[PDB]
């Protein structure tokens, strides 16, 4: 891939911001241009491509076979108990959080048994992420 | 890829921009643009491809074969017993949360037991994510 | 990969940009560009290529075979009990959190347990992250 970007307020070619309280006078601004951009990208040229793929099971005896992909997940127990117990007596709770688990982005790509794969793959994120703000 | 890009803010090819109690005056801006682009991408010239699968089983004798794909989830346990006990007492919640496999993007290609695959295959995310604000 | 950037602000070809409180007068600007980009990128040029996969199995016995791919999670014990007794008192909680396996970005690609690959695969994460901000 190209240009990939994150840019955190403002993106220009060419830029004349003129912010605040000031005297901008007089000015004479002249712009001449040329920006050509020529992509030959992700780009194949190919005869032949073969993707084979063959089990033969001749007068073999099989048995207790297992196969298991990935990300198996087995008996796994989250136990988060909150007690609060209160006599003559005061609780103030602001932005109290209890969080089990939480995701924000899973991308997931060519998770398998087996694969053949010919070409381009590609995960891009890009993001701005604030998990808590209080006041 | 190409030009995948994430402005906080503001975006453009020339800017000429006046924010906040400026004087602009007299001012002269002029502008002579060529800004052409040319894409030639994911672009595919080939003459033959072949997926080819094949299974052949003869005189095979086959007991107890188990094949299991990816993400496999089995006896998950959560337990999140919240208890709230008061008597001449004072609770104050703000903001108070309790999130359990809370999700906020899930993209899943290509999650399979076998695969054979001849391309190009893409994941993008662009995001501003707040979990919590208050105040 | 080509032109991948992270920019906390402000990003401009050429900037003219004017501030606060000041005075900006008889100015002359002029400007004369020729920045013209070629790429010829992730470009393929083949004759033959072949993923080829055999399996032969003759007059073999096979017993209790297990193939498992990665990332398997087995009997994983999460325990957070969480216990508030109070009598005759003033509890004040602010921005308290609580946080069990929590996940922002989870990318995954070609995980697997057998894999023939050709060509390109690519990851990019760009982030602005805070976890927790009060006062």
């Amino acid at each position: 891939s190209i240009d990939v970007k994150y840019i955190g307020v403002k993106s220009a070619y060419v830029s004349y911001d003129v912010q605040k309280r000031t005297i901008y006078l007089n000015i004479t601004n002249t712009l001449n241009i040329t920006n050509n951009n020529y992509y030959s990208v992700e780009v194949e040229n190919i005869t032949a491509q073969v993707q084979f793929s063959k089990t033969v099971i001749g007068k073999a005896r099989l048995n207790n076979i297992t196969i298991i992909g990935p990300l198996d997940m087995k008996q796994i127990d989250y136990t988060v108990p909150t007690v609060i117990a209160e006599e003559m007596s005061y609780m103030y709770d602001f932005c109290t959080l209890i969080s089990i688990k939480v995701h924000n982005i899973v991308l997931m790509m060519q998770v398998t048994v087996t694969t053949t794969y010919f070409g381009h793959s590609e995960q891009i994120s890009q993001e701005r992420y604030q998990y808590v703000d209080c006041g």
